[PDB]
């Protein structure tokens, strides 16, 4: 159950990345991210489920202005490795 | 009223897309396009049908758009 | 594809989403390209068929007294 | 009646500029334009005027206008 802390940030614009990784990073420890070039998503790796769910609990939520952004579980294994 | 739904995280540009692709699933009987953006409002005719467009939350549609889709909860635009 | 292509006028830039809608339900729209300029869009089906349909629209009118235009499309660089 | 055709796909501001347009095809008897719809009945003095003014239908004026031309279906108008 270590896939239990990884979540899919989107829905973001590319230029507000960075952004909304910050914003993210006030949820928990970000042990890890992966960032996307074709899609609007990132995928986080939190150091615990505890913090993943804080930020999943974030899902639809209106972020630094007018960008709503989905919070889903992490489901690319590949991505997990 | 739980046949209306939110669909967000697309780029302006793709708008019209995404709304293509939420009327195959039910009869669009409005919609509501934010101008501060990311997001618009659809009110399918049946509830059967908001929640075929409820359960796309967080499918990637054509050019790679993740897209999420959440019950309408923004009552002045429900009316 | 060139009879699977569509080119609808006359709505005002307002009215652009909510055509589109009702163009959306004569069959699959496979794509669409509106001007962001003139009072006309360019959409294709996935059939002749369809386009027939969406081309027995010529004329009529749509809801608010939006009398739309519907002609075979003939814009070659948006068909390609 | 053969000589009553109608125009239509112009904005409320364009009315005029649209008449003005079909103006050049013949005389224009007679005009009626809605105060609703985005269309306006005219009445040339030929048929044959009328069938050279139909020949404009999907063709775009001035700027960027697609206009509609057809028969005139009206009959309360053909009054």
């Amino acid at each position: 159950h270590l896939d239990d802390t990884w979540v899919t940030v989107f829905g973001f614009p590319q230029a507000s990345a960075s952004y909304i990784l910050l914003q993210f990073a006030q949820y928990g420890n970000i042990l890890k991210h992966v960032m996307s070039n074709t899609g609007n998503w990132m995928h986080i790796r939190y150091q615990s489920k505890l913090q993943a769910r804080k930020a999943l609990s974030k899902d639809g939520r209106i972020f630094g202005e007018s960008i709503m952004i989905g919070v889903k579980p992490c489901i690319d294994k590949n991505v997990m490795e």
